């Protein structure tokens, strides 16, 4: 295993109130479908409504795809240092403020970790995928198994680490392709129509986008219970609820579909993701500003000042905060 | 002792091939959105729009907000996130690693000093050019200011003194440095008037005060085009290449901000917002990237090195302006 913190010092520990993070790895979500970057639609209403959101406008992805993304995401080397074939015998960020005492959680309703979990206990990996243990997969004829349900049972994991920093993940199924049309219940139907078919070259442009849309009103909805749901605890804890997206997606630009293109070529809509930070009001954390120019090599640094967290690699590293 | 990051660097062709001649003008104080080709509503760049073979990149970012900090990062291995001011000097830089493998380095400075990035070479190749011991071109204004282009008098010597060997000549402008930009410039290229003449910008008037810093834009617009002029005496037996970035942008006035020098995590878009230009022969086969292409100054290591068909297992991948 390689090293890049073991210089990290948390400054304070919880004493002072303990504090409570969800950070909601997106997934396959465009910046330029985020009402809230110009988008012409309204995709967002329900964060619209919510307090103390920060939507950050110019974050740049790592990579194209989620084996390639999510690694580089919690990695300490940076975009331009990232190597894929050997990220996972890296010391990550979560291998960091777990040895600090923070409890770790990762909950995945995408996939998997993808590695970045690999050293820590496995009782602290919890597949969402299956209904075996996510309690929201008939709500749908596909039986797909619902983001939200990754929310269910967590005041059992705040009960089992009372008074402790605690970080939870949760991986989002999101708008994950080709079959947009099944990433979301029948609720966030809004735009129609549809296309429904697996080959999105057949579709039309317009429902391809429609379906599109769709799944981004059942994120949206998800982020907005996931802040809900951290509320029900500012009493207690400090919350902070972070959400960026590991790739964006074409929608057919040049006849281009889907993502996964190398970096050296991939179009600027595989790359352009939105980002969220909300806390409340209680935590005296202040996002840095929404124009901020940032990428994925934000959130290690992001991460580790959410928790008091130094080390002296990733400061004046620029973070979301 | 000097920290090493390149000593894997290979260089895959030996000058057998045609040699390589390379300018590389280290820009100073300038704007991206000054520029003509990125949409600017003045000809800043009259004499380059009529060159063929001229790229320019209209989205680069610079490493910093001053030259203490960009340009010891410009020649960099390290990228903006791994770059530690403090340090740059004991880093093997790309220069360091072009001299070892036999590129002739020349540095001429009409700005100020390296800062650092030559340190390690004999001090025969570093050349200062702000003062009339070395520049011929001092007499032209009421200031005495030796001017950019007299840095161009007498590279034939240079060239004929490493005949056949690849050579990369480094002219460190004094280009758009403020707060004085009437001074940057001799009369030939006051074009845009009234012009401010004084030192606390925030009393000039917007327009004079911008008319000011864009004839000192004229004035490397023509640098830049009689460095094209001269690599073009020697496409016959070189393969020649021009490559312009600038240290840092510049604040003008916007919520009353001049200067340059703010630290990035609050540095307006302004003082980060720089062009970079490259041109090259007919002849030589290299090809610039796209224009709109995203680029910061971690992009000039990666072009030097390849400009001279150099591989360095730790830049392989990045992004270059070529
Ligand atoms: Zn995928
Ligand atoms: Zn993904
Ligand atoms: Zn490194
Ligand atoms: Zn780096
Ligand atoms: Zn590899
Ligand atoms: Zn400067
Ligand atoms: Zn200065
Ligand atoms: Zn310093
Ligand atoms: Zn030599
Ligand atoms: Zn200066």
């Amino acid at each position: 295993t390689i090293y890049h913190a073991k210089d990290a010092v948390q400054a304070t520990k919880p004493m002072r109130k303990p504090r409570l993070v969800v950070f909601v790895v997106g997934e396959t979500a465009r910046a330029d479908h985020v009402s809230f970057n110009g988008y012409e639609r309204d995709t967002f209403p329900q964060l619209a409504k919510i307090d103390g959101v920060t939507n950050f406008s110019n974050v740049t992805s790592c990579g194209t795809s989620t084996a390639y993304s999510v690694p580089c995401m919690f990695s300490y080397l940076g975009a331009d240092e990232y190597d894929v074939d050997t990220a996972k015998y890296q010391e990550n960020v979560l291998d960091t403020l777990d040895r600090l005492g923070v409890s770790i959680l990762w909950r995945d309703n995408n996939s998997d970790s993808k590695g970045v979990m690999d050293k820590l206990p496995k009782a602290q990996f919890a597949d969402y995928k299956s209904a075996t243990n996510n309690a929201i997969c008939n709500t749908n004829p596909y039986n797909e198994c619902r983001d939200v349900g990754m929310l269910v049972g967590l005041d059992d994991f705040v009960a089992a680490n009372n008074g402790k920093d605690m970080l939870i993940m949760l991986h989002q199924m999101g708008n994950h392709g080709p079959a947009y049309f099944k990433r979301y219940d029948e609720k966030f139907a809004k735009f129609t129509p549809v296309c429904e078919g697996n080959e999105l070259a057949k579709c039309e442009h317009q429902s391809l986008i429609n379906a599109y849309d769709n799944a981004l009103l059942a994120t949206d909805d998800f982020i907005a219970q996931s802040i809900q749901w951290l509320q029900t605890h500012s009493n207690a804890y400090d919350v902070s609820m972070l959400y960026v997206s590991d790739h964006g997606e074409s929608l057919g630009e040049n006849g281009v579909y889907l993502h996964g293109m190398p970096n050296a070529f991939a179009p600027k809509e595989q790359r352009s993701v939105p980002a969220f930070f909300w806390t409340d009001k209680q935590t005296g954390i202040t996002p840095m500003a929404t124009d901020t120019v940032l990428t994925h090599d934000a959130i290690t640094p992001t991460l580790l000042k959410l928790f008091d967290v130094t080390a002296d690699k990733v400061k004046d590293r620029t973070a979301f905060i």
